[PDB]
């Protein structure tokens, strides 16, 4: 019959940016934004996200000092170096005293939030965690937990102990892919944990990997819409990095640009959310965290795990620099912040509601 030509790419690209600026976040708009492979479009997207960042979360880059206190995990996620079937990794557990005193040292170096992260290690759950949380809360700082999926009763105990925030990335909002990559659990379980945490009054963090095997652009759009639906306080996003001692060893690595676009779109969708420049972004590209901080991120998470454990928390290859002294990360990120013309957080850096 009659013809159906495409609009010119330049004019399409400009209309998408205009729709984002007017906050018309249709599925087709988000899909096209993630599908365009044009450096000028991408740069404009990043500039929009940076503008939104400046307006609604300002110039503070919040520093969260993480202690990865055990690499023992009862789960078997296909992507993760810590999966239980990986026997080519030395496992470790830190004592409560080691954890508490290491947190105290971060606080003295100026960290206003301590993040405690581990594999799903039953040793500590729930009472050892509670005791550690109570001790760190006496230091005058925020406490964030990232311990995986546990019963409501454990989450309730940890909140009573004084925990402020919980990070539980949704990983992938595609339920079919979620079950294939995380064969012990389900997207439904993961979402129920996130809903429970919010109900209990935690500030909650979700987020996802970009470039997982079997994940499409339509799946990434579903990730963005899920994030928007829940108005998450925090969103952690990074590229999938294949680990050699996992079933996903020979799969494609996630793409840096596409991941940066996911960060920028997250900022645009959730203007006053706390969004880190993740270590995975710094792993895949030299200076990756600094780039991400100019594309909508406003949080950085220096690695505060001590030797000799630090080098064993091998979620993905390249994660830990072996040349670094284990107290170098906090000063390092402070210098990075200074060089970007930003400033460290003044207070605990809790999510505020200033948009709308
Ligand atoms: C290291 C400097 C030199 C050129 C800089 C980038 C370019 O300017 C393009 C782009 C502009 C955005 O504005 C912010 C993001 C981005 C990627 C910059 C970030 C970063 O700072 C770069 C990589
Ligand atoms: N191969 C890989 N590439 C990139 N990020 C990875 C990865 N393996 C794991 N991660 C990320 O590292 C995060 C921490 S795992 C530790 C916390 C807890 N076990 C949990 O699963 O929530 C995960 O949420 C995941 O998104
Ligand atoms: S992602 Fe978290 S739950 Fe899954 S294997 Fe790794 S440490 Fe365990
Ligand atoms: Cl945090
Ligand atoms: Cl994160
Ligand atoms: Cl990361
Ligand atoms: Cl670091």
């Amino acid at each position: 019959m009659w013809s159906h030509p495409q609009f010119e790419k330049a004019s399409t690209g400009r209309e998408i940016l205009e729709k984002l600026e007017r906050r018309e976040f249709t599925r087709e708009v988000l899909k096209e934004a993630l599908s365009i492979n044009d450096r000028g479009f991408n740069e404009a997207l990043f500039k929009l996200a940076d503008e939104i960042r400046r307006k609604y979360v300002g110039d503070e880059v919040h520093i969260r000092a993480i202690i990865e206190f055990s690499n023992v995990c009862r789960k078997n996620c296909l992507y993760c170096g810590l999966r239980r079937d990986n026997k080519n990794l030395k496992r470790y557990r830190m004592t409560p005293e080691e954890i508490v005193e290491r947190a105290r040292l971060a606080v003295q170096f100026g960290a206003k939030t301590i993040v405690l992260q581990s594999g799903e290690d039953p040793y500590y759950m729930p009472d050892v965690i509670s005791d550690i949380v109570k001790e760190i809360k006496k230091m005058g700082v925020a406490v964030t937990l990232s311990l995986g999926e546990w019963p409501r009763e454990y989450y309730e105990k940890w909140k009573e102990a004084g925990a402020d925030r919980y990070l539980l990335r949704h990983e992938t909002a595609n339920p079919v892919l979620h079950r294939k990559l995380r064969p012990d659990t389900s997207f439904e379980n993961r979402l129920n944990c996130l809903l429970t945490l919010k109900e209990l009054g935690y500030e909650t963090g979700a987020g996802s990997m970009v470039g997982l095997p079997g994940q499409t652009i339509d799946d990434l759009v579903d990730d963005l819409l899920f994030l928007k639906e829940h108005d998450f306080d925090m969103v952690g996003i990074g590229p999938f990095i294949p680990h050699p001692d996992t079933p996903l060893a020979n799969e494609k690595k996630g793409d840096f640009t596409l991941t940066l676009k996911m960060v920028a779109l997250t900022r645009i969708l959730l203007p006053d959310s706390n969004i880190p420049a993740t270590t995975a972004m710094g792993t895949i590209v030299p200076g990756g965290r600094e780039i991400t901080l100019r594309c909508g991120a406003n949080v950085i998470i220096p690695n505060w795990t001590p030797s000799p454990y630090r080098q064993l928390y091998q979620l993905y290859p390249g994660k830990i620099s072996v040349f670094e002294k284990d107290t170098a990360s906090i000063p390092s990120v402070m210098k990075m912040i200074e060089l970007l013309g930003r400033k460290p957080g003044r207070d605990w850096g809790g999510r505020k509601r200033v948009f709308e």
